[PDB]
């Protein structure tokens, strides 16, 4: 409940400060109002109490004029409370809609680590819930939270200051008892609560991981284990929840009956005042009314809001997805890279682990020349992809260095290097819309001519004749709707259109045939001078690699062997003579 | 709110029927209780209204009687509401488990198509929303909807009856005003929440297809586009959510005006009723206290559930998930396959278009046969996995049929047939637990030494000695905290416990390299007899299916030759031909 009073009560910005305070007056004014009615029926109750000697009489003016006012500050307490809404509606929707943005920045800076460590769904999850637990949160602490507790204050003094100290006593052990209750009644709903919201989460969860692999559930025939477990999961959660509502209707009971021997005690009170010639009739009606607008609001909004802690956890959820760590960041004086030059990687004693467990890279050293086409190949599960995402500054290594023309990394502002890096790969899921955006996605800010002409250079144009509504054919979740060869040629449609230096493709030919492979292979070679661009191929197809210049096999995260071709191959004891053996037969 | 109805109250169970009345005569009860108090307070007004002649006297027993009926009567009404809040919980709840595990089920029931054409996690939010709508429609329908109806009744008849007609007309009135008022805002409010509602859903799903896209977004640098566009997105449903919080002060503070007049008119005539040595003091005191306990949770309550149409809505697409269409269904008297006996694959003058604007298969015709190992190949967006999609049944086709053994697959139970094929797709999205449960996919009934001999069968047990917690590492979100390859490796180890029959292997070996590749391939192919098994491999590395039986060369979605690897090779104008060319140098 601080965060959220750090962006409803901010440093500078007056205007919201000053709505929020004239929020407040109306919410005192409203209060005020309300406890002020009651006086006037006491008034019309004690002035209509005389003895009238004439039916016909008309009514006088002063019992009329007192009936309008009552009427009004019933009016004007209802106006400002609404006024009040609207209000502090327009400033907390703007804190919304802030704390909504910096948390999608935000994740949008984490690592990546971060990110395939949870399902995207619980992030989105997350949020709403967040966003409606600050809606509710708000909606409930300046509606019937703060409101309620100066009117009862307000009604303290009053009993307190007109009526003796007796009501004043009763008033406070009354307090005292209440209290007393809901704490120890809290204290035993909180793991009925706890337990509702872990198994909904878990439920979710089970739901949310079965529909992402709906085929991979079918292709098997899990769905009634699936099912199964959901159930589990939704039969705890109805049992929780059965028993938070019970529990709720037991607190709210015993707090009404609490309320209520104070009610008859004060009628008690104030009668035997009556008796003794001091109180009146009026009295007696004041104080009732007083405690039952001020008890009724109270039972009400208990058991309405029986969903507002759980409102406080989601919150809390959502800051801290907005205050966690961010590994990757720029330096404090952050270099650029050069201007117009080709760029050279290197890599000096580097050792990285995505675990602190296991060493993928174990001492890796090497040198992605400029202007040339290396080929990095090796067993599976061997380090290539994680060198890709290393250039890249997903992750940083435990020991050793990454330069580029000299520079290490980390001198370099992160958003300038990701932008001279392109890169396709392995999984390539794309969005669901059209092809048109998926193949605007590299350069935002390009004529469409040349989207036009890098899906003609990524061998697409005949698919989008095809097509019949080509360029505006939807490609469903994650591009799931077209091929995988297709979903290979836009990703390296994107990278075309980025027009970048360093350009990695992890195996961007793994889905396409060899005519198509071949083909596309050479319009890119002849797309860019020989001496412009970097290329780290990440390769299987060993046959579309041949020309580099450069092969790079490394194993068990070792760099083993390092040249061209015929250089490994006719050299024996070569692991890529091996290979280059098994792919010829 | 009709099925809401068909859940609560259904053909058959008593018992919640029973659980149903009992509410329903404990909410009775409550209101009979809640209209009755006023009469209590009024007749201790009215018998402490005579003149005591001495301040000592002690308080009489009948006025501490009927205070004592007043308390009591105010803590029975509080009392049946919350016990009627705890029934009804236990009804509601387990109607929310019944909706979201049959939706759940449907969900799993529904086609292919239908799950592609739209976005896992915005189903997720359907289901989320409207099982809180469920909530908050019951909880508003049976605490704050019904309840005041009923007493807004009772206290209609007992002004009516009770003080004359004259108050009944004041009532009448009110409500006719209120009604108007009422209509003709909230014709005007449902714009502003519509429009909030297409804003949120607008910005969730932007949230959500850029979480999901995490890394093709720091690929291109497209952080601040999305940011952008997010919250264009949030300005709008602030605005709107802005326009409808002041729409909504606007409806209560008029309701509450005509309420208050009315209020005002009541206090007036009982005045002047007074006047006439009619009425009493008491009288005032009961219909301004009946009216005034009837409006504070109206209003309240108003202000409180601004969120209950939009409840509704959701209640309703979480309905309309459970009610669409199911394209793939059994027939009336489906067979079962036999017993024990390869199976023969038929696919006989076929066509097929995922939309109706395209066709992806022209008259197809082919034979899959028994025993032997069939490769089909052909260019990228051929119509290769459609055909694996049909065998399985996730789509049917428009003209043609798939005969299995002579008989077309719509004879059979679809839950039979896709027991006895095994598929390894292109794409593998994997859960996010352990390895264990997802090589534990296939077969559930399993003996784990089945598990471990197949993942030594699928080349991962030095995966498995490397990672430090073997077979308990989470691959994170769709598998993505792992390699490549290991997907397919597991994915392939799945389909090796499933034990089936016909095994389609749709691109198995894309990222795996030439030895893992050829040491997998020989494992599988002497896993199983010569005559068992029906392997079906789409397959772009043409070395691998060399060894095959029967070549499927398909193009354009036609089948264009048909036969074994030499007598294509060694056949002029055969595209096997030229893709053997292309792939020899
Ligand atoms: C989380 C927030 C917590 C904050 C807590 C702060 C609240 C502290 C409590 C305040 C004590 C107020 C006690 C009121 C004493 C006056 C009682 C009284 O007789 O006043 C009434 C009604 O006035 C009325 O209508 C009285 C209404 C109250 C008057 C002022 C309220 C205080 C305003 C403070 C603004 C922040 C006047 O009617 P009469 O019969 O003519 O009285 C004759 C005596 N002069
Ligand atoms: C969406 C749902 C819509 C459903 C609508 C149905 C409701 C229809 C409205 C009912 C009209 C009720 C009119 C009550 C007339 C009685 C008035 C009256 O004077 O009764 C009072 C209080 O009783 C009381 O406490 C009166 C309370 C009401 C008595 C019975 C209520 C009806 C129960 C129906 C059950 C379904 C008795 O106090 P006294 O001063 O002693 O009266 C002396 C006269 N005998
Ligand atoms: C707490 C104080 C309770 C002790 C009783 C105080 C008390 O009796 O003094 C009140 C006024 O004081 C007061 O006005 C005390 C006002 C109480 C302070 C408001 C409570 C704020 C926090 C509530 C939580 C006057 O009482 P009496 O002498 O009987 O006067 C009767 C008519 N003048
Ligand atoms: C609607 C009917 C309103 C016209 C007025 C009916 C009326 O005055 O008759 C009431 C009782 O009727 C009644 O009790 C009528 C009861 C009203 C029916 C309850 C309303 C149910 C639907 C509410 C929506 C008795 O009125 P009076 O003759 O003045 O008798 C005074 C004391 N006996
Ligand atoms: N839901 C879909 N809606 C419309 N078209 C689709 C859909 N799914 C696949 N396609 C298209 O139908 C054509 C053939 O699809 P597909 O059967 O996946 O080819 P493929 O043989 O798998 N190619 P590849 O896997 O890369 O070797 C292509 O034009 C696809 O883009
Ligand atoms: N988030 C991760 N956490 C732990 N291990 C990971 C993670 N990501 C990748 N790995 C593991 O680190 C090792 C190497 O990963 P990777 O760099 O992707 O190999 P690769 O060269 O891409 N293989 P392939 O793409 O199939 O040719 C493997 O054992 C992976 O399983
Ligand atoms: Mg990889
Ligand atoms: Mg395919």
């Amino acid at each position: 409940l601080k965060d959220l009073f750090r962006y409803i009560w901010p440093k500078g910005n007056n205007k919201v400060r000053i709505r929020v305070l004239i929020a407040l007056g109306l919410l005192i004014s409203a209060k005020i109002l309300n406890v002020q009615v009651p006086f006037f029926f006491k008034q019309t109750i004690d002035s209509m109490n005389i003895a009238w000697d004439d039916p016909t009489v008309a009514l006088p003016a002063a019992i009329g004029l007192t009936i309008l006012c009552y009427g009004v500050a019933r009016f004007g307490s209802v106006l400002f409370g609404e006024l009040r809404n609207a209000v502090f509606a327009k400033v907390a929707q703007n804190a919304i809609r802030t704390v909504s943005l910096q948390t999608f920045q935000h994740l949008m800076k984490l690592d990546l680590g971060w990110h395939l460590s949870r399902q995207t769904g619980g992030l989105t999850r997350a949020m709403d819930r967040g966003t409606k637990g600050i809606s509710q949160v708000l909606t409930a602490m300046v509606f019937h939270i703060i409101p309620i507790s100066f009117e009862i204050s307000v009604v303290c003094g009053i009993l307190t200051y007109q009526f003796g100290a007796s009501f004043a006593a009763i008033t406070f052990s009354t307090m005292l008892l209440y209290s007393i209750f809901t704490i120890k009644t809290t204290a035993w709903r909180t793991h009925f609560r706890r337990d509702a919201n872990k198994a909904d989460n878990k439920a979710a969860s089970v739901a949310l991981d079965s529909l992402i692999n709906f085929e991979a559930v079918k292709y098997f025939n899990n769905e009634k284990y699936l099912a199964d477990k959901y159930n589990g999961s939704l039969m705890n959660y109805r049992d929780s929840q059965i028993k938070v509502s019970q529990s709720l209707a037991f607190l709210n009971s015993g707090q009404n009956l609490i309320f209520t021997t104070a009610l008859t005690a004060m009628m008690y009170m104030g009668c035997t005042g009556v008796i003794g010639g001091n109180l009146t009739v009026g009295d007696l009606v004041l104080i009732n009314q007083l405690v039952f607008q001020l008890s009724v609001p109270l039972n009400f909004l208990g058991s309405v809001y029986r969903d507002l802690k759980q409102s406080l956890i989601d919150m809390e959820t959502l800051f801290k997805l907005r205050k966690n760590e961010v590994k990757i960041k720029n330096a404090e004086r952050p270099l650029m890279l050069p201007e117009n030059v080709p760029y050279d990687i290197t890599f000096e004693n580097v050792t990285f682990g995505y675990h602190p467990d296991r060493k993928i890279l174990k001492n890796a050293s090497f040198t992605i020349p400029a202007g040339w086409k290396t080929a990095i190949v090796g067993s599976s599960g061997s380090g290539k992809s994680t060198i890709l995402k290393l250039v890249f500054r997903f992750y940083d290594p435990e020991s050793g260095r990454i330069l580029i023309n000299g520079r290490d990394i980390k001198e370099y502002d992160i958003d300038a290097l990701r932008k001279v890096i392109g890169v396709v790969p392995q999984d390539t899921p794309l969005f669901n819309d059209t092809i048109w955006e998926n193949v605007k996605f590299g350069r935002i800010d390009a004529t469409d001519e040349e989207v036009i002409t890098v899906v003609e250079k990524a061998q697409l144009a005949p698919l989008i004749k095809k097509l019949p509504q080509g360029f505006d054919t939807i490609v469903g979740e994650r591009g799931l709707m077209i091929s995988g060869g297709e979903k290979q040629r836009l990703a390296i449609a994107r990278v075309l259109l980025k027009n970048a230096r360093i350009m990695f493709f992890d195996e961007a030919t793994s889905a396409l045939d060899t005519h198509t492979e071949q083909a596309l292979l050479r319009t890119i070679r002849d797309n860019f001078t020989s001496g412009s661009r970097t290329s780290v191929y990440i390769a299987h197809r060993l046959r579309t690699i041949a020309d580099a210049d450069k092969i790079i096999v490394l194993d068990n995260g070792r760099v083993r062997e390092e040249g061209k071709h015929l250089e490994l191959l006719a050299m024996p004891g070569s692991l890529y003579r091996e290979l280059w053996t098994i792919q010829e037969d």
